[PDB]
């Protein structure tokens, strides 16, 4: 049955679902069971119009029958579900995650509610502008990387952070990263990994090496100039497959566009170093980004202003 409770009862039902009638958590008072279930169509209903296609489902607008809250559905299939995705933000203190409202299993399908964060993706904001100024986007890495720095420390690997894997709110001031469907556990080094974005990929990964916290720090600098030059590392220059080229080439800092401050290009060049080892974390690149902001004069670009042209 399904039933209101607490995260860890959650997580360890969510290992027998990853392991393979009606059954999960709600984590929140928004959603509500009646008589400890909750089915689709029946005590909630997903709206037509799609929030956007995470990494093994569809992304719906729900709303509760009862309470008449609205959240965020993710509906993935028992074949392709992983635990993980739940561990990663089943009762998070930081909010630079997006947080989990709950999680049901109806018949094949996991349904995993999630709190709406109503100003789209960071991906969607650099689509539309072109690309976002130094400021808009040192900014962005920030939250990103205070997100990171909280995972990492909770032992979970993001293992795919980029901007349509960052939320964003309705004002823009607040960021927040989604979709932990390529999730992954850390031990006192990774375990099983599912690919992410090609563009994003560190040398370790392509290289097939262990693999740690610092994956995530290049795939958010990677990230970071995507936000500065419009489009994705590597792309300009290399026609795919690309991992024999993140494996053999430099790394990417010579598309640091020239106007970036001194401390922006160097945050950038610590972050996208190949050997992990010589890789600041999450944290510490969080610092050296925050004083980077503040050398540039803090975030005084507007919120959604005029469009500037990506490089070609
Ligand atoms: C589209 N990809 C995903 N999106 C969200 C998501 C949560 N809350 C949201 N609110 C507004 N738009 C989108 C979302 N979660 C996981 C995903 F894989």
């Amino acid at each position: 049955s399904v039933s209101s409770g607490q995260a860890h009862s959650l997580t360890s039902l969510a290992k027998t679902w990853a392991a393979r009638d009606n059954e999960g958590v709600l984590l929140t008072e928004k959603l509500k069971p009646v008589d400890a279930e909750y089915r689709e169509e029946v005590h909630w209903a997903t709206h037509q119009l799609r929030l956007g296609r995470g990494s093994f489902g569809e992304v719906h607008r729900m709303e509760d029958k009862q309470t008449g809250f609205q959240c965020a559905v993710k509906k993935v299939s028992l074949e392709v579900f992983r635990a993980e995705e739940l561990m990663a933000c089943a009762g998070l203190t930081s909010p630079r995650i997006v947080p989990l409202y709950g999680a049901v299993r109806e018949g094949p399908a996991v349904n995993i509610f999630m709190e709406l964060l109503e100003g789209g993706s960071l991906g969607q904001l650099v689509k539309e502008q072109g690309c976002l100024p130094e400021d808009r986007a040192l900014y962005y890495l920030g939250q990103a990387l205070e997100g990171l720095e909280y995972l990492h420390s909770r032992r979970i690997l993001h293992g795919d952070v980029k901007a349509d894997n960052v939320l964003l709110s309705s004002d823009g001031s607040h960021a927040a990263l989604c979709d932990f469907g390529h999730a992954v556990c850390l031990q006192p080094l990774t375990g099983d990994y599912i690919p992410g974005t090609e563009t994003h990929m560190a040398p370790e990964v392509v290289l097939g090496r262990s693999c740690d916290a610092k994956v995530d720090v290049w795939s958010s600098c990677c990230m970071m100039l995507h936000m500065l030059n419009g489009c994705h590392p590597w792309t300009q220059f290399f026609r795919g497959p690309l991992c024999l080229k993140i494996a053999s080439e430099p790394p990417p800092v010579r598309e640091i566009p020239p106007s970036c401050a001194p401390l922006t290009a160097q945050a950038i060049q610590e972050g996208l170093r190949k050997e992990p080892i010589h890789r600041v974390s999450a944290a510490e690149l969080g610092g050296k980004v925050n004083r980077a902001l503040q050398q540039v004069g803090g975030l005084k670009s507007p919120w959604r202003g005029e469009y500037k042209e990506p490089r070609h």
